[PDB]
């Protein structure tokens, strides 16, 4: 069976970016449905069970270009009592309507921290290396839910 519109797809990856594995794993996801990365899906639509492939996918098509707006100051009072607040550190946070608004602190200079809303691999052209283990047609369930089940 190939992959396709509303078939679950079971694929073993590896996610590499600029030479350093970032993540490996199992994954079952429902196809077509805005589920995953747009060309990691593209470059799956059509591969029969099976197959194993290199996809390099660049920043346009995986978590979109590095917004120079994500860059903000913000009051080192707004963070976590006793946390620490230096360069990489990560912190949940939500914007004015409530909407999950995650950073990462990119530098500090006495109350004022500079931080990053973007995603951590925006502006990133990732590289997997892909094998389609199973395809199966989706159950009536998984389309009303928009997403694959166990
Ligand atoms: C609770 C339910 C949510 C569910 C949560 C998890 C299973 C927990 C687990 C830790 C998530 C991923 O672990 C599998 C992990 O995988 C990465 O490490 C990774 O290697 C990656 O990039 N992958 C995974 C392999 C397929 C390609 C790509 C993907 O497409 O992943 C998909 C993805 C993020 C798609 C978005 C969806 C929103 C769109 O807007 C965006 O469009 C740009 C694309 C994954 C499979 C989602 O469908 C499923 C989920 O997210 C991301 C670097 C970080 C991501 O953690 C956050
Ligand atoms: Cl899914
Ligand atoms: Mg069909
Ligand atoms: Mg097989
Ligand atoms: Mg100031």
């Amino acid at each position: 069976m190939k992959v396709g519109q509303d078939k679950v797809v079971t694929i073993r990856y590896t996610l590499q970016v600029e030479g350093e594995v970032l993540d490996q794993g199992e994954l079952s996801y429902l196809h077509g449905h805005r589920n995953l990365i747009p060309g990691l899906e593209e470059a799956l639509e059509g591969r029969e069970e099976g197959e194993a492939f290199q996809a390099h996918v660049p920043a346009e098509k995986a978590y979109g270009p590095h917004d120079p707006e994500g860059v903000q100051v913000v009051p080192l009072s707004a963070f976590p009592e006793d946390a620490e607040v230096v360069p990489g550190a990560q912190f949940y946070a939500q914007d004015m309507e409530g909407n999950p608004m995650p950073l990462t602190v990119v530098a500090v200079e006495g109350e004022e921290v500079t931080v990053d809303f973007n995603h951590p691999l925006a502006g990133k052209d990732l590289d997997f290396q892909v094998e389609v283990v199973k395809v199966r047609e989706a159950t009536p369930e998984e389309l009303l839910h928009g997403h694959a089940h166990p």
